[PDB]
């Protein structure tokens, strides 16, 4: 009784960025997303193209891009509409509310301007949320909320994580899923999004600890894998990101029954 | 059996940058953080060059600048060191620490190049720590963990404030206070810094809430009270700079006996 993705982006109450995103999920055959944590526009570039028919949506640190320009991110939405991913920058507001609307609007980044998703933490308190839906809304823009981090010592647990799925229900306008290490909420309009994603097992030396595609997927049921060293750090980037694409993709599919 | 903050800040545990920072609180009888959120460069070096003697501290969100360049970080620079007060940028670093270390570091703004203070919020686990301070003890810098947050909804509270302290004792080299409501450390050396605070009660409409001078620093046992509005919108910045230092301070002088 779980509904593919190409069904959830029927549904409802489901956002227009999520049913964008789970359409080509469904017609792509993914649901990897690349973490392109780089420091040169042209490596971004160049992942982005030749990684791009492989993923559902590249997730972005602009504030490490040492040559940041708009043009470059003008560059980096041909490529998104080219082969057909969501761009995510991975900006984790966590401020008061009137001050976020002017970190997502405006400053040098404009990042309300190319991105189609941005994240949240909820430790603030719901006016987070409001704060960014003043901006993203009019914008048709989509939010993910940090219900749990995949990081060592991670706070987000318990109360706190509850916390952050009744947030996204009372603003489904704008939240449209959910950073988390599994499925944390039964309505099926909702995405989840996994970090701290490897083949192998470990972690690095800095709190980061990695799980296997079809375990994220597979037994904790979420909708879609967040890889960044285990893809970026490979010599193939290219076949690196096909052999994610695969395992997070049978995952679903066997979870679908 | 208070200590002056001249005295703290010759504790023998004391951070060198927390040192530096009391002895010109105490110097300038000031315990005020100007909360400098505009986004014009011009109105930002107009108000740290007027207001500089009257503050122990200018809190920056380079991220809302409009015209951000190095070089405006630089005139800043000059006018914090012409004046004697700190750069205090609000990043709320909270991602995990492999990540946290390139945002410090590099990208466009080179936060760690200018910024005397950074705070993070410790939703992540001591990971996020860990990596600010790879970049930041090298350079000399301070960190300040957030350990409540005076926004409506706040999960800040409890045991998540309790790890946030453990955190704070356990990286002393780096974390050299708090963004909190209320003192949360018996430790001395470590500095309160807390923000929603206005001479007037209220609030705004995303979430924020006010506490008087009076009430934080007199009752609460804070140690600077960081106020952006209640200065920023008023006509002349500069008494209302001088009014809300008059009230922190005479607020600090009481609880001292
Ligand atoms: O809870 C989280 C939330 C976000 N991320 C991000 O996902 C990427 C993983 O990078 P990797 O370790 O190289 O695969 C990084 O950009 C970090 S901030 C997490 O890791 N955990
Ligand atoms: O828990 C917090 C932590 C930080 N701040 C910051 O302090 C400033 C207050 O701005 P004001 O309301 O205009 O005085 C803003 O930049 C916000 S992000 C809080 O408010 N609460």
């Amino acid at each position: 009784m779980e509904l593919s993705f190409g069904a959830r982006a029927e549904l409802p109450r489901i956002h227009p960025v999520a049913s964008k995103l789970l359409r080509l999920m469904q017609k792509k055959e993914t649901n990897l997303c690349l973490s392109a944590d780089v420091s040169l526009a042209r490596e971004l570039l160049q992942l982005a193209d030749a990684l791009g028919p492989s993923i559902c949506m590249l997730k972005t640190h602009v504030d490490i891009l040492n040559d940041f320009t708009l043009d470059v991110m003008k560059e980096l939405i041909t490529l998104a509409k080219c082969h057909e991913f969501l761009i995510f920058e991975d900006r984790k507001f966590a401020d008061i509310g009137n001050t976020v609307k002017k970190q997502y609007e405006g400053g040098i980044f404009k990042i309300a301007s190319w991105a189609d998703l941005v994240n949240a933490h909820v430790v603030p308190g719901s006016g987070v949320v409001k704060g960014l839906q003043e901006v993203g809304l009019p914008l048709h823009r989509g939010c993910l909320l940090i219900a749990e981090m995949s990081s060592t010592g991670s706070l987000a647990t318990g109360d706190y994580t509850r916390a952050a799925v009744r947030m996204a229900e009372e603003h489904s306008e704008f939240v449209v899923g959910f950073i988390s290490g599994s499925r944390v909420s039964m309505k099926p309009e909702f995405l989840h999004l996994t970090p701290g994603v490897q083949l192998e097992a470990g972690g690095d030396n800095l709190g980061q600890q990695y799980n296997s595609p079809q375990e994220v997927i597979g037994k904790r049921g979420s909708d879609i894998i967040i890889v960044g060293r285990g893809i970026i750090s490979a010599a193939d980037r290219l076949e690196a990101a096909e052999m994610y694409r695969k395992a997070a993709w049978e995952a679903y599919l066997s979870r679908l029954g």
